[PDB]
Formats: C-alpha cells, sequence, structure tokens
C-alpha cells in the first residue's frame, strides 16, 4: 500500500572490527527493493524530533516509497564500541552503506541527508569509494573539522563551540551510559554549568584545565586543544583535500549566521565542478533557524522553509537515486536569502557571476577608535599617512555578539553592537550614509597593516549594517591569529614595531546596505569566547595563566602606502 510503512528498531550492523552498530529502518510498504537514505546521528537515533525540525519532514519520503535508515554513531546510545569524535566515522559509515547495499530491501542506491553532524558524516561517508552512495545533502556542515567548527581560518581556537559542544557530548555519553554511576548526578549539574554560562567556562585559566570535561571526553583535550597548529592530526580526519577528485551529487545548505558557513560554502565550490551540486543559505544561526531575532526580523518567509526544502531534497533524490532526469527541473543551482531587502533568490552559482571583489579602505580624520572616531570608509585610497592604536588587554577582550556563536548566546547573529561600540579598543570605519543601495553578496575579507608591540596577538575584523535608527547590525566577521598569519601549518612568531600586510577570512554574507544606511567594520584584537584570547606572549595559549599573559598595543596603519582596506563583493543589477 502506498504510503504506508513499518518501523523495526535497534537492528544492529555489524562494522568491519566486529562492533556492532544501531540501526532504525523506516521501510516502505514494497514489493521489489527501494532507493534507501541514511542518517548518521551521535545524539540518539530514537530522538527525531531533536534535528528533524532543522532539516526535513524526511517521513514523506518514507511515505514516497523510500527507505530511510537512522544509526547511533559508534559508543553512543544503542550503539556499542567506545565514542571518539570524528575519527571513526568514515569507516564506520563505509560499513553501513556496504551493509545497506547487500539488504534484500535496497536497490542499489543508497544517500544521505541531515544536519550539523549529520552533515559531516555525509562527507565521510562520500569520500568513501561506495559507489552505491549517489548522492548527500550535507546541512550546516564542514568537509574541514579544524576550519571549521573547532578552529578556523583564522588560526584562533573556537573555545565556546569547543566547551559547548564538549558539555552536550558529555550529557549524552552520560545518558548512555549501561549503568547509571553515583557522579552521574553531579556531572549533570556540572554540564549544565557551562552550558548557563560558556564565557564563563573559557575564562578559566590554563584553559587546557578541564576536569570535567577532559574526564568525560579526553578528546577535547589531547585532540583539539593540545593541536592548535593545523597539523597532521587534523589533516587525517579533513575530507576537503578529497572532495576535489569526487563526483557525488550534493545538496548544501547554510547559514549566515551559522558556526560552519565559511565550510559549507566552500565544499560547494569544491564540488560543483564535477556534479550537480545545490546551494541554499538562509540567515540562520545553529541554534535559531527561525528568521526571528532580538533585534533584527527577517520576516516570516525566513523561517527555515522546511517544507520547501523536503521538496527540494525528494526532487534531489529522485533525480539521483531514482534515475528521474528531469526532477529537478525549475530547481535553481543556488538560493539565497538576501539580507537587507530580506528576500530569497535564486542564482546560478556561488560565487555569482558578476561579483566585483571592491576594496573600500580605511581613513578618516583623527583617531578611529570607537563608534563616535573618525574612522571612514571610501572605495578611493586614503591620502593621508595615518594609523589608529589602541591597548588590548586579554583579561578584558572584546565580548562576541551575534556572528557565528554556536553555543554561547547563539541565537542571535545579526546582533546589535551598540553594547561594544564604544570601547577604545574597537576601531570603528564607517562609509557615509547611502543614498544608493550597495549589495554585498558573496566571501569578505580585510587586508589589514599592522604592528604590535608583542611577537604574537590577534586582529579581528567584523562587517556592520547601521541602520538609521542606530541599530549596528553584525554580518560576518573574522580573525587572524599573527603567528598563522602566512601559513596555520607551520606558525612564526612577529617582531614589535614591525608592520605587516595580513588577511583576515571574514566567511560571507549576502546583504543589500539601503539608502539610509552605512556600511561599517570594526576592528579590534579580540572576540571572546567566540574565539579565545591571545596571551600576546608567542607561548602555547590554552596553557598559559592570565597573570603571566601581556597586555600589547596594537596599531592598524593607513594610508597611500599602508592601504589597509576590506573587500567587498559588490553586486550591481
Amino acid at each position: 500500500v502506498d504510503g504506508n510503512y513499518s518501523v523495526a528498531s535497534n537492528v544492529m550492523v555489524p562494522m568491519r572490527d566486529g562492533v556492532r552498530l544501531a540501526v532504525d529502518l523506516y521501510r516502505p510498504d514494497a514489493d521489489g527493493p527501494v532507493p534507501v537514505l541514511l542518517v548518521r546521528n551521535p545524539f540518539d537515533k530514537f530522538d527525531v524530533f531533536a534535528w528533524s525540525t532543522q532539516s526535513t519532514n524526511w517521513l514523506e519520503f518514507v511515505r514516497d516509497g523510500y527507505a530511510v535508515v537512522i544509526q547511533d554513531t559508534r559508543g553512543l546510545f544503542a550503539s556499542e564500541g567506545e565514542f571518539v569524535p570524528h575519527v571513526d566515522d568514515e569507516a564506520d559509515a563505509e560499513d553501513t552503506l556496504s551493509w545497506i547495499l547487500e539488504q534484500a530491501w535496497c536497490d542499489g542506491n543508497v544517500g544521505m541527508f541531515g544536519v550539523s553532524y549529520l552533515g559531516v558524516t555525509q562527507w565521510q561517508a562520500a569520500v568513501s569509494g561506495v559507489g552505491g552512495l549517489k548522492a548527500i545533502a550535507p546541512s550546516m556542515a564542514s568537509a574541514d573539522l579544524y576550519r571549521a567548527p573547532w578552529y578556523g581560518p583564522g588560526g584562533a581556537l573556537s573555545v565556546e563551540a569547543l566547551l559547548g559542544w564538549s558539555a552536550l557530548i558529555g550529557t549524552g555519553l552520560i545518558t548512555s551510559r549501561s549503568d547509571a554511576r553515583p557522579e552521574d548526578a553531579a556531572d549533570f549539574v556540572q554540564l549544565a554549568a557551562i552550558l548557563n554560562d560558556v564565557a564563563g567556562a573559557a575564562s578559566v585559566t590554563p584553559l587546557a584545565e578541564q576536569p570535567l570535561l577532559g574526564r568525560l571526553i579526553p578528546w577535547v583535550i589531547d585532540q583539539v586543544v593540545d593541536h592548535p597548529d593545523n597539523d597532521e592530526s587534523w589533516q587525517s580526519i579533513s575530507l576537503f583535500e578529497r572532495l576535489g577528485g569526487l563526483a557525488t551529487p550534493a545538496l548544501i545548505t547554510a547559514g549566515w549566521y551559522d558556526g560552519f558557513v565559511g565550510e559549507s560554502l566552500r565544499t560547494f565550490v569544491a564540488v560543483k565542478d564535477n556534479a550537480d551540486a545545490r546551494l541554499v543559505v538562509g540567515p540562520w544561526s545553529h541554534s535559531n533557524l527561525t528568521g526571528r531575532n532580538a533585534d533584527r526580523k527577517f520576516g516570516i518567509a525566513a523561517t527555515y522553509p522546511i517544507q520547501e526544502a523536503t521538496t527540494m531534497h525528494k526532487a534531489f533524490f529522485d533525480r539521483h537515486l531514482r534515475g528521474e532526469t528531469d526532477a529537478l527541473a525549475g530547481v535553481p543551482k543556488v538560493r539565497l536569502f538576501v539580507m537587507g531587502i530580506d528576500e530569497w533568490r535564486d542564482e546560478t552559482d556561488w560565487p555569482l557571476p558578476d561579483t566585483a571583489y571592491t576594496p573600500f579602505y580605511l581613513g578618516g580624520s583623527g583617531a578611529a577608535n570607537t563608534s563616535t572616531g573618525g574612522g571612514t570608509l571610501s572605495t578611493s585610497i586614503s591620502g593621508t599617512e595615518s594609523a589608529d592604536t589602541y591597548l588590548y588587554d586579554p583579561a578584558d577582550p572584546v565580548p562576541s555578539l551575534g556572528g557565528t556563536l554556536l553555543f554561547h548566546n547563539g541565537d542571535n547573529g545579526p546582533a546589535d553592537q551598540r553594547p561594544i561600540h564604544d570601547r577604545d579598543d574597537v576601531l570603528c570605519y564607517s562609509t557615509e550614509v547611502l543614498t544608493d543601495p550597495v549589495e554585498v553578496t558573496g566571501t569578505v575579507s580585510a587586508r589589514l597593516f599592522v604592528s604590535s608591540s608583542a611577537v604574537d596577538t590577534d586582529f579581528t575584523a567584523k562587517l556592520v549594517d547601521v541602520f538609521p535608527d542606530g541599530r549596528a547590525i553584525a554580518l560576518c566577521d573574522g580573525i587572524v591569529r599573527m603567528r598563522y598569519r602566512e601559513t596555520l601549518v607551520n606558525p612564526t612568531l612577529i617582531e614589535a614595531g614591525e608592520i605587516y600586510e595580513v588577511a583576515i577570512d571574514m566567511l560571507a554574507t549576502s546583504n543589500v546596505f539601503l539608502p539610509g544606511h552605512r556600511i561599517m567594520v570594526q576592528v579590534s584584537s579580540s572576540n571572546f569566547p567566540k574565539y579565545d584570547r591571545n596571551s600576546n606572549t608567542g607561548g602555547v595559549i590554552a596553557r598559559e595563566q592570565l597573570e603571566e599573559m601581556c597586555t600589547a598595543v596594537n596599531r592598524i596603519h593607513r594610508g597611500p602606502e599602508h592601504p589597509s582596506h576590506i573587500v567587498l563583493p559588490i553586486i550591481k543589477r
């Protein structure tokens, strides 16, 4: 009977090492084999409501003839084995895909879908040599774990992401525990304390000393905290380099304020030439897909369109798993929510074909410190050589406000920046009030000429849309840890007073700065806890004591000889 199905719980699937992973089978009432979709989840396969609202109404797939398999990752909940982040997903994914393909109810076509960790596991599965895998649909995911979500293109640790995720997984590990332990009660309380004040948890020094998290998940320190360089330990679990050689269709979803956005977009660019890649980007943060924020509303149309996403995913799978050549007729290659005008818009590619990478130079009379300073932005190079200076004290970093925060207040991406506009270590540069709209859609980066009194420090850059009413809404931002200015692999220190030209990867955005608005950029040397604080010593940051860290007198140079600027992807239509 079309539309009907059955569900088999806890089917144990043996891996190559003999360990069995638990899966739930949602199979359509049918005659003959059917295409299959797989979801690998570390947060209990039984708990479908927890993640499904951020993905698709996938039961529609089952009612339409697809079998869906949901699996508990190794070492979690119903699955056997020991849990360790990322390291076993490639092999386990391969063996699971192989098992599915051997089943009487599988017709030889398998696909995958899911969000966050459910997305990262798909890239790990895609790099295996399993021909049966015909397509994937990674949402808010990454193919390079160092770049997202643990560190970043700038070489700074995303400390709030690490502690928050560790606490969440820790909670799951205790819940998945065979027999309840006497300490479980206390630990649950401690984990909650971290989640209620991530910034506070991230403020302890040495940072590497994590009695609770380090005990529940040693990997947090042994791998993440202990490896600040993008060394072999990371390259071993990275999939990005292997994406260029694939030919697997991928329906990629991302969010402008999502922690994985930079890497999600990079995966689209990496696979679009060899296979049918699709891209959808909404104005969401990882925990907030409502389209509503404290000081910025994108409209009901901005709410994660789950039914539309379901229809698109089904068409995508019908094309690649069912061979329906015209299933994606009328479906755009790229679909973006363009902020400012706050409208969804179809595109033929990403980056957009007509992108004018335009430099907007830092300038102005007097000091650019604070929002009331004289800092300006202009497409014209500044005529006078000047410099803005400030003191960066690790004890008092610039608080993270919106952006791509994941766990620490990660539900307010387009945050109003006024609360921190006024710190002396926040340099502000703005255009005059616009009389014509300016669309900025694409990747964003900055190139700054800087100097420091220290042998190492950080430099941050944040793009902001200033509204007529005063709201200074964050768009995208980035950071560069100076020791990694040239490479994330082999860092070198800097010499005090020497001027360096450094690049800051500010990920991406899509925003139309409307008439009456201003384009603004904030420059500083900290953004905590989105990123951990540079100690300004050149030492092992995560192992240093606050008292042994140094303050740093940092300077931004601007003028004819040092044309510091932000590169904006200008779209003119």
